[PDB]
Parts: structure tokens; C-alpha cells; sequence
């Protein structure tokens, strides 16, 4: 059985995110979502909506369940008997930083990344933006599941 | 069950290209290698050869085997009833031309490509490169499988 | 009084990416001018004739844009028009390197400059060179190219 | 009829860089207006009515240009103003991506447009905030500001 | 007679940071490690805390001594009588933050910079990432220099 | 006694490379530059047209010197008692391509490798680039020492 965990803040999770899980989830047995806190956020959603947001968009994958992860990814990851991890890069920004992840877990860890390309519709989204965005009247609709727009609406409103 | 294709040049496969393959075939179930001309390069070896040195040096990747193609990739991964890639990164570049290629492929099949990042100590390994610095004598043994490094000093003392 | 920008490229052939930025910048700009032009680094495909044709088929409901061509530097084709503007589109990190440099130099030598818009998101791994090497291969890039010209790509390639 | 753009920024204070966006800026389009707006992800030094201040002393020899503040959206402002284009300077692969991202985002939302310029080379290591570090511990950065900015610079930090 | 400073925040030392020094040392009669709060960042220790540490990882090194400084970098480099600056380079954000500042540097004060790459098995190490991963217990150990670790891991466990 | 080499194709030198060598001459001992064939040209100076038009365009840098190089970087270097490799950057793609033969050339020999960043207003300027300028009436002498200019324009005519 093969196994990867897709983590993220996931602050919302955004179009742009599912496509990765949906990816994720074609290739592998099993895809575990793990809903960490990023060190310099406190975020706009908790870790709990984070991850009810997640399941409520991700039904229709059945091989994908979601979690809150706390601590080191590469333990996380470990603990529940995985050696991968997956992300997706939009820019040469999201390649650097995550190549310098991934070089540094594979390292003090032996777990490997691999990465999805965005698809070309959601290159610029992001949660951060899509947050602005909306904090100021704009309409971020397009870019996030059904089960973000009224939640993040409330969350403004 | 699950599978993935690793394409390329090879031209000649090095420790960079290996680490890759290794990685593949330890999260996908087999991995087929498949040599391909790049339409923009000018090659050293012939496919064959690629091949051979490819074999070579895969003996302990039970689930790993390699092969060519003459057309699309997208059709060598589908004909094998697969639908994914997996490609190696080391710089920024490579990050654009490989972006660009991945969502051309998924764009005309529906064909999805990973990408590993590179082991720390070959992200300056290109087959280019270390074909140059042997060239003019250059020790780049430790950069190379083997058989790899014997077949290309040879080849280049023959000066082809 | 009017403006006006010149877009400027080998376009070999002009792909639905190219379109984009002359529909934005006709937009924007009173008179557009669309410069088939000769790149001293690349190996051609189609004749410049032929470019010429496959980009006014292309263009026909944007009734400022002009297409003409030109052999000798960008600058004296946007100068000679009584023009001071270039218009580029940038898809990648390279893309913006690459233009940046152009940019910088026919300002330096000629003052003249040059603006740059960002690919359409549905559009950023489109070029001239990837959608011929995909068709050569029987790929289907029509969703990338004007029917106009998919019809000529393939035309020539069966 | 009259082409009009939008260059907008957090211009804190503004340098010498931005100014020759603007300078470019008002040679192509028939009216530009420079519009202050707050960046929710920086801490600011000046106040809003100091920046613009200083670019409307700064660029007094361009007729065709006006500033203004805005307090929502980028793109609300430049559609409120019967405008549909932006302009942005760039220096940097990490401004091609920052303002590549914001420019398909605010045409997605609005449908407005976005055109990037080039920075000027000898502007190119110049940034408001590098300005003020240098400042702040006393270098000479009078030829990087205005006159006018680097004296309501130095006045504040002396 | 040749000299350079080597500045940064050190905050600690990485054996990504030695390598610079080192590779430094080995060209210029004399180096000066110069330990300078960067304005826009959160530090984790003091600057008499990181001068220690350096001085305990470049023993090895005759010709190099650490000092602190206040202000200006381009300051400290001709108060000491000196022209040159000396960075390394991991990324390509590296690269253009560094670009940035060696030209305000050369344009405020004339002192030129010379940058070095990374070594390739070092590029992906920094100070930050190398404090988020001990700060949730992993093993660091083989990125920094022994006596860092040991601080680091004390100064963690005191939640400091 | 310290010293580096400036190696390059140098065809022609510009005003850049010229920023280079007087930034290597301040801080080390001896300079070599070394015009030495890229692999993938063919050149539009011969070698020793290349070596003049430095040697004029640096006669008040007394502790640099010019010489053709042949064969491997490392080699000349080494041969010649030195350690040292001196480049300039430009842009980010100068920076990957160094990046890789620096690390490279340190693998291969011990070799090190120092970069100088650009003057800002050379930044712009090439070789390649300024011969296409030229090749269709530019000008571009102010890119250039006036011992290339005269030579280019010959060489055009
Ligand atoms: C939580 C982690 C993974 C950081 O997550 P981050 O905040 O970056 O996640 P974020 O939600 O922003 O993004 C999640 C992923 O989705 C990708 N993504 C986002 N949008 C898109 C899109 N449109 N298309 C494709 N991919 C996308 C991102 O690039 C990212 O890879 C990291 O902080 C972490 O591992 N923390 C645990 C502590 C640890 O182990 N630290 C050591 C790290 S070496
Ligand atoms: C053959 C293809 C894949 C190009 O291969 P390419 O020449 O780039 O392969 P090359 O051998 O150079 O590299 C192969 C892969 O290994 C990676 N790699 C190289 N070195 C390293 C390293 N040290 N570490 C990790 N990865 C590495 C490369 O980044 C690349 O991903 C391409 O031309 C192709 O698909 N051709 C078929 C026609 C086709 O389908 N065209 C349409 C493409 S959209
Ligand atoms: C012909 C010139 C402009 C080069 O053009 P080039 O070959 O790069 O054109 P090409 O057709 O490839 O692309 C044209 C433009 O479209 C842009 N573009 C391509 N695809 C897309 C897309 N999907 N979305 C947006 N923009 C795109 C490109 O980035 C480029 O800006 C140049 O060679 C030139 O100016 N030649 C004349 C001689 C001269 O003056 N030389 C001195 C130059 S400083
Ligand atoms: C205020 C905005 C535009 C951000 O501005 P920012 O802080 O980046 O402005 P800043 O003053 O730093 O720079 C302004 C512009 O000048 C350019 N520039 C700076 N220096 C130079 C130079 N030397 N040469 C050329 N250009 C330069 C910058 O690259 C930038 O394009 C943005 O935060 C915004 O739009 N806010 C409003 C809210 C909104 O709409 N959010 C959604 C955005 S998608
Ligand atoms: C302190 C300064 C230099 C910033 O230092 P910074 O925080 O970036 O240092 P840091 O410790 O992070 O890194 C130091 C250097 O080591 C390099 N480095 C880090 N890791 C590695 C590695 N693995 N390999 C090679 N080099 C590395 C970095 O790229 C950097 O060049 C700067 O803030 C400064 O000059 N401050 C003084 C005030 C001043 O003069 N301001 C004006 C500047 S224009
Ligand atoms: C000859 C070498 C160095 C390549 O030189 P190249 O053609 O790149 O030189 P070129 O003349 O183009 O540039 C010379 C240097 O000047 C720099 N430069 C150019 N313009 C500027 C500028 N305006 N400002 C600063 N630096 C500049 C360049 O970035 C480059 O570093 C290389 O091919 C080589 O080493 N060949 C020998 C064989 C060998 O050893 N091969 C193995 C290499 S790992």
C-alpha cells in the first residue's frame, strides 16, 4: 500500500489546493491531508474549521482523509508508517522554498517530496490573496470550494 | 497497481538521474524509464546506448525497467496504461521548463508529472556538463555510474 | 492627438498567447502595430509572409491593430512610425530576464520604451515552439492556436 | 477621446525609481493618476497625506498627472475613475512574480489591466525600504530620492 | 595586505556560513567575521552569544578574527581599512537580495562585494530552517558546527 | 601573493567585463584574464584580436596581464599557481549557469570561484548583444571601450 500526506496551513483551502489533493489521490493508496500551523501565522480560520472546510470539498476522494498535524512534519509523516510527502508549486517563489523542505527532510529524515504542477487557471491564487481579496468586497468565488465562500463571508461579515 | 514513467534524455544517465529513478521506484509500484530524443539537443550516444548504460546501472531496482520511444511522450505513458510522470529538478530553469511541459502534457492527455527535488550533491550534475569537463580530462568520475564513466571516456578518446 | 505601441516578435506562428497581449494592447492604446520581425537566434518555420497572413486573419475584430514587418533593429521600425512604445507579453522568470535586457537596451540606444503584460493564466506554457513540436507529434493543440492557424500548422506538417 | 492609467504603490517614501515609472508612464498614456494605497503586509513610516505630499512635489514638470489615495480594493479605485489600466515597475525576478500574481489576480476579480515597465538601470538596487535602512544609519542616499524626499527623510530621522 | 569582511547575522552559525569563511580565509591575508543585527529580522541570540560561537568554530582558521559592529556595514569595512565585502549564495532570492545590497553598498561608499556559492551539500541549510527544525526535535547535527549544536539544543530546552 | 583568473570569451570585451577586471585588480595581487573559446560559438574575433582589445582597454591595470587559454578552466588555472576563478553576475541566469560551473569547477579541482556583481548600468550589456546592435547600425559606444568600437565597426564594414 503506498501513502502520502499533503500537508499545508490550508487557510483556506483554495481550488488551487484541491487540485493537488485530487492529483495526490490518483497517484497514491492513500492521501492524508495534515492541517498544521505554519510558524508565522495565527490564521484567520482554526485548525478545526481548516479541516471541516477540507473533508466538506474532498468527498468524491474516497482514498483521501484529513488531520491536524502539530510538531515536526517529517514525525508526522513517519508515525503513521509514510515515507512521502506531496506538494505543488505555482511559482519560482514556491520553488525555492520548498526544495529547501524537501532537500532539509529528506535529510534529517529520509522522507521524500514530490510536487505537482498548478494547473494554469489557479497559478495565482493563494489563500493569503484570496483573503485580501475578499476582506475588501472582492469576489474570490471562482477560486474557492463551495464550503469556503460562505464560511470566509461569515468569518468577514 | 500504481506506476509512473521516468523520461529523459539520458545522454549519458549520471548519479543525478539514479538518485530520481530510485526515489520513483520506491513510492511507485514499477517505474519504466524511457529513453526519448529531445528534439532541441544534439546527442552523443545513440538511444541503444543510453539503454544499455541505463541497465547498467539499475540492477538493484527490481521494479524498474527501461525502454524507448518515438513519438509523444504522453503516448508512451498512456500505451502502458499509466498516467504519470516523474521528473528531477535542480535549478529555477529547470522549475520553468519543466512547469511548461507538465501542463502541456496534462493539457493533450490528461497525463500528470511529479517533480522530486535534486540530492544536494548532484544539483550542479548535468550530462552536458560532465560530458564537457571530460572532454578536456576533467575527472568526473564521481558524478557517474561506473559502467557510465568507462563508456564515455571511451567513447570521447575515440573523439566522437 | 492618438497613441500608439508597437508588438513586436517572430511569432511563428502567432498562437492564441500572442493574441492575448494584442487584444490588451489594443485596448489600451489608440494605434497598435503588430512587427513580424526576424530573430538573428532562432531557425524559422513559417515565411514571413505567411506570419504576416495568419496574424490579420487572427485579428480581424480588433479594427486599430495594423500588421507589418521589418529588417533591421526594433527601434528604427517603432521610430520610423513616429512611435515610442513597445508592448510584450511575459510568461516565465525567463521571459521577463530576456525582455528586461531588451527593454533596458532600446531605451538606452533609441529611447524608446517598452511595457510588458502578464500571460493570460489559461495561457502560460503556450509558445510557438512547444505547440509545433506537440502538432509534429500528432498532439492536438488546437485549444492553443486560431483555427486559421491549426488549419496552416497542420497543413503543412501532414 | 483620452487613454488614462493607474500607477499605484505604497510610495514610502517615493524615489527616484518610482518617479521614472511615472515619468514613463505619462509619455504613453493620456492621463495618469498615481493613487497611495495601503499594503496590509507592510508597516508604514510616512503618513498617506506625506506621501503624497512629496509626489506631487516631485512631479510638478509633469502636467499630465494627478495623486490620489484609496482605502479598498486596487481595482476598485482604477474602475471608480472610468479607467481600466494599471502600471508597475519592475525590478526584480521576485517583482516579476509579486506584481505577475496581483496583475492576474485584479484581472480575474475586475478586468482591469496591468502593464509592467522595466526599472531604469541605474535605479535598479533602489527600494524605499533600503533607502530608509541606509538613511536611518546615516549613509548617503541623496542621489537615490528627490531633493525634496531626502530632506522630509533626513528631517525625521535627525 | 588583502583583506575582506565577512558579515551576516550568524544567528548561529551554520557550517554553511564556515565554508564561506573558510574559502574566504584561504584567499584574503586577513578576514573579519563581522557579527551585524539585521534590522528585519526576530533574532534568537545575542550578538556577544554569536561571536562566541564563531570564535569557537574557526580555530582553524589563523588568519580570521570576530567582531561586532553597530551601523553601517560599509562603515565597519573602512574603518578597518578595508574595500571588500564577502557573501555566499545558496538561491536564486539569495542572489538578488545580495545583488541589491552590493550595489547600494558599492554606490554609498565605493566598497566593492565579491560573492562564493554555496557548497552543494550545504545549499539548502540556513539559520531559520535550521532553528524551526530543532526547535521540534529534529537532528541538526550534521549542519552545524558541534559546539553550536550544543548551545542550540540548551537555549531550545530552556525554551528561550 | 595572491591572485585569480578572469576567464571568459570576451568577444568583444565590453564595459562590463572592463568593471570586472578593474574590481578583480583592486583586491587581488595578479589578474590573468583568459580568452578562452566557449565550447558553442565560433566567435566573431579571432583569439588573439580578442587578447588586444583587453590588453588596450586595461593598460592602467599594471597587475593584470591577458593570455589565451586552451582546455580545461581548472587546468589553466592550476598551471598557472592559482586557486582562484573571478566571474561577474548579471542576472539570475548568469547566476544559475556560474552556480553550476563553480561548483563544478570546485568538485572537480578545489578550485574557488568569486562572483562581482554588475555595475547597474552595465547590467544590460552583453557581447552577444551589443554585436547584434551594432550589426544593424545601433550604437553601442557607450557599452564599450574605444578599443572595440573602431574594431567592431572594421569588422561590420
Ligand atoms: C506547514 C508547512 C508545510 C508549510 O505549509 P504552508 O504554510 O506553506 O502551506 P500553504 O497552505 O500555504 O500551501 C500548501 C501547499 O499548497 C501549494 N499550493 C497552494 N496553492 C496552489 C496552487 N494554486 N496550485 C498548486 N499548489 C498550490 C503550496 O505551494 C504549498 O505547497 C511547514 O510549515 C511545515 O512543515 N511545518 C511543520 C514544522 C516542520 O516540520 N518544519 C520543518 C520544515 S523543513
Ligand atoms: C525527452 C524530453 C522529456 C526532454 O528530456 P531532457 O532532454 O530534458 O532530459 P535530460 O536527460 O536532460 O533530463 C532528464 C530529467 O532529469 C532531471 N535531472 C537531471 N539532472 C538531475 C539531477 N542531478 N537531479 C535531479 N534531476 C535531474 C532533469 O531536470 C530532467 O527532468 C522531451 O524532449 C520529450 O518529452 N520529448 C518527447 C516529445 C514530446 O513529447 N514533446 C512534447 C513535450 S511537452
Ligand atoms: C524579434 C524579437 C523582438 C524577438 O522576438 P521573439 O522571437 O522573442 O518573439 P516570440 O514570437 O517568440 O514572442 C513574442 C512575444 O510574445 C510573448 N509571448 C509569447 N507567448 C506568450 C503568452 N502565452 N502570453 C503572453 N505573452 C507571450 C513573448 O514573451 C514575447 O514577448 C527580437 O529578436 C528583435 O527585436 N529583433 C530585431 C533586431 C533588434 O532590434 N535587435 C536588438 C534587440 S535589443
Ligand atoms: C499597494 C499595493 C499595490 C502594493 O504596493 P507596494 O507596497 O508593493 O508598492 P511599492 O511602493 O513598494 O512599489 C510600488 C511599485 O513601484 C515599483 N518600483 C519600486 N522601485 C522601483 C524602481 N527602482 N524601478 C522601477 N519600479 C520600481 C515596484 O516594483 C512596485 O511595482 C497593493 O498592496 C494593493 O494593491 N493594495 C490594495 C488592496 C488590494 O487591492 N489588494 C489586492 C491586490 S491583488
Ligand atoms: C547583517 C546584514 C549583512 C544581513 O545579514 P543576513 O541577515 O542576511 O545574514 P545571514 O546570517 O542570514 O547570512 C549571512 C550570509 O551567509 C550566506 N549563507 C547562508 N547560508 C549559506 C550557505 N549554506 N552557503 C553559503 N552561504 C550562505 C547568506 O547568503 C548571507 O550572504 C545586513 O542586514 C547589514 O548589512 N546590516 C547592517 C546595516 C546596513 O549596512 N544596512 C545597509 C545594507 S545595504
Ligand atoms: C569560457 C567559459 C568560462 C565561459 O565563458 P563565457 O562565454 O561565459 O564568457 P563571457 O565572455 O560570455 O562572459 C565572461 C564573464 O563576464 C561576465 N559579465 C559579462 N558582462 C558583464 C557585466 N555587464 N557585468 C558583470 N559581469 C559581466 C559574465 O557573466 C561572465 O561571467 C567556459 O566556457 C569555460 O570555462 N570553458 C573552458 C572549458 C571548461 O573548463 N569547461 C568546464 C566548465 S565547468
Amino acid at each position: 500500500m503506498t501513502g502520502a500526506v499533503c500537508p499545508g496551513s490550508f487557510d483556506p483551502v483554495t481550488l488551487g489546493h484541491l487540485d493537488v489533493f485530487e492529483r495526490a489521490a490518483a497517484q497514491f493508496d492513500e492521501v492524508i491531508v495534515a492541517v498544521l500551523i505554519n510558524p508565522n501565522k495565527a490564521g484567520m480560520f482554526t485548525v478545526d474549521e481548516r479541516i471541516e472546510m477540507i473533508r466538506e470539498s474532498t468527498a468524491d476522494l474516497p482514498n483521501l482523509r484529513v488531520e491536524s498535524g502539530q510538531g515536526l512534519l517529517v514525525d508526522f509523516v513517519r508515525e503513521r508508517g509514510l515515507n512521502a510527502i506531496v506538494k505543488g508549486l505555482r511559482t519560482g517563489t514556491d520553488f525555492e522554498y520548498e526544495l529547501q523542505m524537501a532537500q532539509m527532510n529528506k535529510h534529517i529524515a529520509g522522507v521524500d517530496t514530490f510536487f505537482v504542477a498548478t494547473a494554469p487557471a489557479y497559478s495565482f491564487v493563494s489563500s493569503s490573496l484570496a483573503k485580501e481579496v475578499a476582506t475588501y468586497g472582492g469576489d474570490v468565488s471562482a477560486l474557492l470550494p463551495a464550503s469556503v465562500h460562505q464560511r470566509l463571508l461569515g468569518k468577514l461579515r
